[PDB]
């Protein structure tokens, strides 16, 4: 009899508080084993049976993960399944399933969010390219948008967020455009806090932006989470049933 | 008894190659020590001499060094020195002493040059911007390139990178202009193998080309070994007392 182990991937709530909700299923767990793994940006739950067959153990495996999604609003954060998997991996696939392209403006992550596109083999078929937008004034000059407006509302902002956003689209004409525009830290920007990050999206039915803070980490690790954001905004957008691309 | 370090840094010979050269000093020396190490990108030579004052130490650190650079062309693959240095760190350093701005047109690489500037605080002194051309159609209509020759001389090639190197300093005044373009792999283009790329540095004085072959390699680590390639490319052309920039 072997070892069998699945690997619950989530975003958007951190081990702190998503291993509270499981200790009800934790102080009673029996086999399989549950054992949560916390990491840049995102935790991770591990499941882990004895079985004779990969079918048998997955039969088990689902009656748990079953229990775990349902509780509260876990099915908001579980992503995908996977030791290796991550966010941009998920999407990628999601953009090839539904024959979306993507593109991008960058101002903070200065390219992290179009490089980890071009991770995967075959990202040609859903990026074509995109922009970074690392000063007001390439903001303005390289998506077409007023400099006044960047100037008055700051680029720390949801309207510079759907701005950027939305000119990068009509730009491009894919499908969906991300903006990533924040403070790296540890200097306050604008007024705005170290971590606070506003992301635009636009499709040609609607341009929104959220706003995210990610308080007290290193300029990489703002950065590297501020990505990671992006990748599940667009997840959601592509998940939804609401004819939102 | 007190120990002292220096660690040289080299870019752009391999670990086997750097050993064979340094075979007979090697063999030939007891104090200081002589360690080579060598990681994706780079190599790197560590000397350990023991003494309780660095002037002592140093002065035959120095001569162990003098040693080393004056072997082959071993100097034009030093950059710097430090454990925790870094080729984009000397070249940012580098670009800030010097008062130049940088831009860059990326495909393969889609973003990891700009990224790595990003990773230095105080970028936004020395960076403004820059694009993502990732495909054909947006290396034409971002950079105004005309299509018809890109696609007569092929997007990796020299021609493709020049100018891409050229538009891109063009559209953002910057002082320099980095553009890579390549096979990133595993699977070869325009006949062409895989790991051949071509990167272009614009300057309003003179653009070029270089052509580099990271072959045998995988696609993240050709993409990771271009980027060193650019930014040795800038390294080169701000030391050269050649008016060049
Ligand atoms: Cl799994
Ligand atoms: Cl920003
Ligand atoms: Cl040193
Ligand atoms: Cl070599």
């Amino acid at each position: 009899e072997k070892l069998y182990s699945r690997v619950l991937r989530f975003f958007g709530i951190g081990e702190s508080h998503l291993v509270t909700l499981l200790h009800d299923l934790i102080a009673e767990q029996t086999d399989p084993t549950i054992a949560p793994y916390a990491k840049t940006g995102e935790v991770t739950i591990r499941l882990s049976t004895k079985a004779h067959r990969q079918k048998e153990a997955d039969s088990k495996l689902d009656k748990l993960e079953k229990k775990i999604i349902t509780i509260d609003n876990l099915a908001d954060y579980f992503y995908g399944y996977g030791e290796e998997n991550s966010l941009p991996q998920v999407v990628f696939d999601l953009l090839k399933e539904k024959g979306k392209t993507i593109t991008a403006a960058e101002s903070l992550t200065a390219g992290l969010f179009q490089a980890r596109l071009a991770d995967f083999a075959g990202a040609s078929d859903i990026f074509k390219g995109g922009f970074i937008t690392y000063s007001i004034e390439e903001k303005a000059r390289m998506l077409g948008i007023p400099f006044e407006d960047l100037q008055l509302h700051g680029v720390v902002s949801a309207f510079t967020a759907e701005k950027m956003a939305e000119r990068s689209r009509q730009l491009t004409q894919a499908d969906l455009a991300i903006s990533l525009t924040g403070v790296a830290g540890p200097d306050s920007l604008e007024g705005q806090p170290a971590g606070t990050v506003f992301i635009g999206l636009s499709s040609s039915k609607r341009t929104m932006a959220i706003k995210v803070l990610i308080g007290g980490r290193s300029r990489s690790d703002v950065r590297y989470i501020a990505v990671l954001h992006a990748f599940n905004l667009v997840r959601q957008t592509l998940l939804s049933h609401k004819n939102l691309v």
